[PDB]
């Protein structure tokens, strides 16, 4: 038996088991426990039936592409090119992977922020990238400009950044964009903007994309997730949308990744996109109603609420309830008041000193109110 | 405008979409296409959506659905004879693309050297590059693209960290033996060298012995890879699940990268998938036997056509020697046969990095039987 030198030297499975174990109300587990929309689940088996069922193109579908080309129209007023500036792929997860293994190069440094959704970091190590991190600091989270100015150097590929903001829960502001782009004009600094949650943002002001910024939009890759979406993770689909050069590097990674992605699923989406349009512009107030639920029944807890701009997650600081460390309070917390929730720290790379865990509600409402009669006990 | 430098200054292909635009250009008979022209299994299908229907499409585990790697499990068991285990040994991709670019990932560093055969199937190449590892290529030679023995040994070296081997093998429809696999250990027993075995076309293998897996190989099989598609067995190319079988620590690397590059793949496919295992095992046990049959025609078909054919033992390929008809090269000599005698066929040299100086080209008869005749028909003429 031959071992393997592994190349990259189980958290949200533990809380699944506990909260298992304890019968603890899952608000830890970053998906949805309700169903997609059946139109779309109808599609998908409409075209199986008609036989759609081999290799689709390498860049997706046609008519999936062109009909986000029309979606990115309307959302931010440009409209990309639907042959060369989309491309699909086998989830968001693949398109992150995809754009940092095309723009990372051995020894590039790459601008990440903390806490951070954990995909990042291995894709930019398996291209020899450096991660150069920024702490983002609680109530709210903001870039702190100046000391990103001082993360430049001339090893500086690449900045990658989440908005809406999973863990945190906050938002990019246009102004954020603007001062992205006044701090790497004047470099070969290229931007990968997870959006994933672009659809749930909570400001009247509304989601501000990179895709929004005329500069940015040229040296940018912004990526998005059908799975998020349509509340359909296990589905898989997601895209990513970049100027010709940018996606045609993009893709000449992918297409050795998985070549193509779930045929059928395409063709369904593309009817989804065509049929129901609008169906986004309702997700943020869908949302809203949930996380007033959670929010209010907080409010009457000793725990207390961090503002709330976006994703379908929510941080909460139990200083005043317990003095444990984020992750055992987790656990106390599952086991005495049967609510399963993660600790901000397995989200970030260096020491948290602060007593914030991570709620997710995007559940069925009978979910979050037994999880708000439990908060409430604290 | 900010343009990337590009990790893959490596030209690429077209061949493939661009003789499918030819061959509907000019109405000829599409056997370029390496997928089916058919559908799949009704049952497959059914399950899919039953499994949709009952809202299994929120997150999958990350090795793959519990369910779909014990049927596999047991799947390997009752065709190779050894029983992987479910948990660490077997891990769903989204197709088995992205089970080789794993593996081929998890295991390449910089520098290290692949050994690889050509003609070759273009995606082990790429995915060395991207790991900074390095290319060895072995020419397989017709009419019997034998592997041999001694260029293979006199490839090996210190840095020589991989084998990539693929049966049955596309484009040449040739298949490893078992004493083949004996071979490939003598040669590479003494030396860290990992081994990837592409057995996508496993379940088309016309060997009266069968399909000689990499899995049924003592010792190779604890320090191999072999890679599966669902969507090559099941006709639906584009499904896109597929599956590696290793060792727990290899497994163990293979996941780590495939959690970063998909995490997860389609939930209710999987169950899907899963069913069909377990209902229906006599539908890979039959693809041999449903396979000759519609390789027969066009070698029955042939037979009286000046062109020649070789040994098709695996694979739903089929090598086809044009010297008697023309002395064009095979890439202007397939756009001939497109344009003037309306049949598509792929040139073989297309698969080759380095000048292949023969007359073959590849045709596909994963088609229906109408499909088949008709092409058949046409091929006569020559
Ligand atoms: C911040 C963030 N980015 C990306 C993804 C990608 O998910 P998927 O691959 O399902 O589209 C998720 C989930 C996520 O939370
Ligand atoms: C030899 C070979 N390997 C791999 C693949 C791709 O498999 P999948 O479609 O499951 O990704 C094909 C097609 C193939 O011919």
């Amino acid at each position: 038996p031959l071992i393997p030198q592994s190349k990259l030297p189980t958290i949200f499975t533990q809380m699944s088991a506990l909260a298992q174990q304890h019968q603890a109300i899952n608000l830890s587990q970053g998906f949805p426990d309700f169903d997609g929309p059946r139109y779309l689940q109808e599609r998908l088996a409409h075209h199986v039936a008609q036989g759609a069922n081999q290799y689709a193109p390498m860049t997706g579908v046609q008519a999936l592409r062109e009909a986000i080309a029309q979606k990115t129209e309307r959302l931010y007023g440009y409209q990309p090119d639907a042959d060369s500036d989309i491309t699909v792929t086998a989830g968001a997860t693949e398109a992150l992977y995809a754009a940092i293994t095309a723009l990372v190069r051995n020894g590039d440094e790459v601008i990440c922020f903390d806490p951070s959704y954990d995909s990042y970091a291995p894709a930019i190590a398996l291209s020899g990238g450096i991660v150069k991190r920024m702490a983002l600091q609680p109530p709210h989270f903001r870039v702190d400009w100046q000391e990103f100015a001082a993360l430049l150097s001339e090893r500086t590929r690449l900045v990658i950044l989440n908005t809406p903001h999973n863990p945190s829960a906050t938002v990019w502001q246009q102004a954020d964009f603007a001062a992205l782009w006044q701090a790497i004009a004047g470099h070969e600094i290229f931007v990968i903007s997870d959006e994933v949650y672009e659809h749930i943002n909570f400001s009247q002001q509304g989601h501000a994309s990179v895709l929004a910024h005329p500069q940015l939009r040229e040296r940018a890759v912004a990526v998005s997730s059908f799975g998020k979406t349509y509340h359909m993770t296990g589905w898989k689909v997601g895209y990513c949308v970049a100027p010709a050069p940018i996606s045609a590097e993009i893709r000449k990674v992918h297409q050795y990744l998985t070549f193509s992605v779930n045929t059928p699923a395409q063709l369904a989406l593309a009817d989804m996109l065509r049929a129901e349009p609008e169906h986004y512009l309702a997700l943020p107030d869908f949302y809203r109603q949930k996380r007033d639920i959670l929010v209010n029944a907080l409010n009457e807890s000793r725990l207390e609420i961090l503002p709330c701009e976006g994703t379908y997650f929510l941080l909460v600081d139990y200083s005043a309830v317990s003095t444990l460390d984020d992750v055992e309070f987790c656990q106390w917390l599952t086991q005495e008041h049967g609510v399963a929730a993660i600790p901000l720290s397995v989200f970030c790379a260096d020491p948290f000193p602060h007593k914030l865990i991570r709620l997710c509600f995007a559940k069925k409402e009978s979910t979050l109110l037994a999880a708000a009669e439990r908060l409430r006990q604290l």
